[PDB]
C-alpha cells in the first residue's frame, strides 16, 4: 500500500512550491519535513504520499467532546499511518500514539523587536512598560500556568490579569504585534519558530536570553504499528549521519535573509 | 520482586555520601540520577535496587566477540531492569535496548583552560599550536571519524596523525590535560560534563563555542520489557512537572563552586 504522511503547512517545515497550482502529488510541497518524510522513506523502504491535516491542528483532545483533533486525530482515528511534522513530544500525546525519538530540541524562548532592553525571563517579570504574552491556546500558556516556578509565576500573575489581552489568536499575530509595537510587546513561542523568524526579511526581530523549557519534535505512529520500530530507527540513524542538522542548516540558515 | 537499577559512578549523577561504609543500599549514594531514580520508581509503583555497574562501563560492543559490556551489557543478557544514568541514545544501542525519550540533552563541546585564544570549532581547526583531541573511545571521536563535514574533516585529519596521540583512554585523563598543559591542549566532550566541570574548584576551565551535534541521554529497559511502557511516559511527566530541570539546577549550579 502506499502510506497516508499526515503533516501540516507550518513554515519552513511544508510549504507550497511556488507554481504548486501546476504541480501534482508530492511535488507540490518543499521544506524540512519534505525533506525529512523523503529520507525516512528511503531507509524504511515505503512508497508514500503527504497529505495536509484538514484542520490545520497538531493534537489536543477537546476538554468535553474527548475527541482528537489535528494530526493526532488523523492517527488514532485511522486515516493516517504516520504524521512528519515539528510535533512536540507530550505525555498526553504518547498516552495515544508513538512518537520516534526527538528530531529536533526546542523549548520556550523570547522574541523581542531589536533594540528592546530585555535579555532574560527575569527581565521581563520585574516590568511592566513591555508587555508580553503568549499564544491563547497551546502548551507555552500551560506551562506558565501549571508553573510552580518563582519568576514564570511572577510572569503568569502579570499575563493573565494582563488589560487588554496578551494572548493571541495565532502564532503569526503575535510575530505582528512585536514588529508593529515599537518595542512595546514581547512574544513567548517555541525557539525554533523564534529563530526561524529572526532569519525573514526585515531582520527585525530577535530571540534573547536561554529556553524556559525543552522538548523535542518527533514522527508520530499509531499504537502497534508495524511502521513505528522501522521509523524510530530511521530518526536516530539520520541523525548520527549529519542528516538533520544539515536540513535545520538549509531551511533556517542557507536560505535565510539575515 | 525488587527492580535491580543498574547506574554508574559518575559525578554528579551518582556519587558516594560522605560516611558511606556506614551506610547500606540505596543510602549508600546521591546525585542526579539517584534523585531521578527515586522520582521514577514512585511514579512507576516499584520498590528497587541501586547497583553500580561492575565494569564502570556504559556499554559498547566488541568488536570481534560482539559482546557487549557495561549498563548496557547488564540490560542485554538479563542482570538488569532498568539503566538509571546519563546514558547516551545511539542507533547501535537502540537496536538492543529500549530507551525512554531523553531526559537530559548534550551535544559535543570544547573544553579550555581559561584564558586559552580559543572560541569555537573553527578557531582550533586552523591552527595547530593548541593540540586538541577527545576520548580515544566513544562517540565523540565517532563524529569526527565518520564525519563528512568541512571544518570537521579538518580537525579530524589533524587528531588522526597528531604527535604525541591527542587521543585519552579517559574522559578525566582528557580534563586533567586541558588543566596541567598550560594553555596548549583543548578537549573535546559531552556537554553536561563541560558545564559540571566549569562549576568545580579550582574553577581554571571554561566552555567555549555552541555544541556540535545534538544528542540526549536516556533512561533504559530490556527489548520489549514491560516496565518500558511505564518508565517512558514517567520521564515525561516529569519534564513536564518541571523536576528535571529544577535536579540539573541543583546539581550543577546550587551545588557549585565558581
Ligand atoms: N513551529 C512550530 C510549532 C510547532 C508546534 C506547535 C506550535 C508551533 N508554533 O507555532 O510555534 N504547537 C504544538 O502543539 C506542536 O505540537 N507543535
Ligand atoms: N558525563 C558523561 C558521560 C556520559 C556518557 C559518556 C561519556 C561521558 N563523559 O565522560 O563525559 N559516554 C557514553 O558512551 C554514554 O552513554 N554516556
Ligand atoms: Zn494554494
Ligand atoms: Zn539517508
Amino acid at each position: 500500500r502506499t502510506i497516508v504522511v499526515t503533516t501540516i503547512l507550518e513554515s519552513p517545515y511544508v510549504m507550497y512550491k511556488k507554481n504548486h497550482e501546476q504541480l501534482e502529488g508530492n511535488e507540490r510541497y518543499e521544506g524540512y519535513c519534505v525533506d525529512l518524510a523523503y529520507e525516512i522513506a528511503k531507509h524504511v523502504r515505503i512508497k508514500y504520499k503527504l497529505s495536509i491535516v484538514g484542520d490545520g491542528k497538531y493534537g489536543a483532545r477537546d476538554p468535553e467532546t474527548k475527541i482528537w483533533n489535528g494530526m493526532v486525530g488523523e492517527l488514532v482515528y485511522g486515516r493516517a499511518d504516520i504524521a512528519v511534522a515539528p510535533l512536540t513530544i507530550t505525555l498526553v500525546r504518547e498516552e495515544v500514539i508513538d512518537f520516534s525519538k526527538p528530531f529536533m530540541s526546542l523549548g520556550i524562548s523570547i522574541m523581542i523587536k531589536k533594540g528592546t532592553p530585555i535579555e532574560s525571563a527575569e527581565d521581563l517579570a520585574k516590568q511592566t512598560e513591555i508587555a508580553y504574552g503568549t499564544l491563547d491556546s497551546g502548551s507555552t500558556k500551560e506551562f506558565f500556568r501549571r508553573s510552580k516556578i518563582a519568576v514564570y509565576e511572577k510572569m503568569w500573575s502579570y499575563m493573565k490579569s494582563a488589560e487588554p489581552s496578551v494572548f493571541t489568536k495565532t502564532t503569526a499575530d503575535g510575530v505582528a504585534r512585536v514588529r508593529k509595537s515599537k518595542g512595546k510587546f514581547a512574544f513567548l513561542l517555541e525557539s525554533t519558530m523564534n529563530e526561524y523568524i529572526e532569519q525573514r526579511k526585515p531582520c527585525d526581530t530577535m530571540k534573547v536570553g536561554g529556553n524556559l523549557d525543552s522538548k523535542g519534535y518527533g514522527v508520530a505512529t499509531p499504537k502497534g504499528s508495524a511502521l513505528g520500530n522501522a521509523v524510530n530507527l530511521a530518526v536516530l540513524k539520520l541523525n548520527e549521519q549529519g542528516l538533520l542538522d544539515k536540513l535545520k542548516n538549509k531551511w533556517w540558515y542557507d536560505k535565510g535573509e539575515c
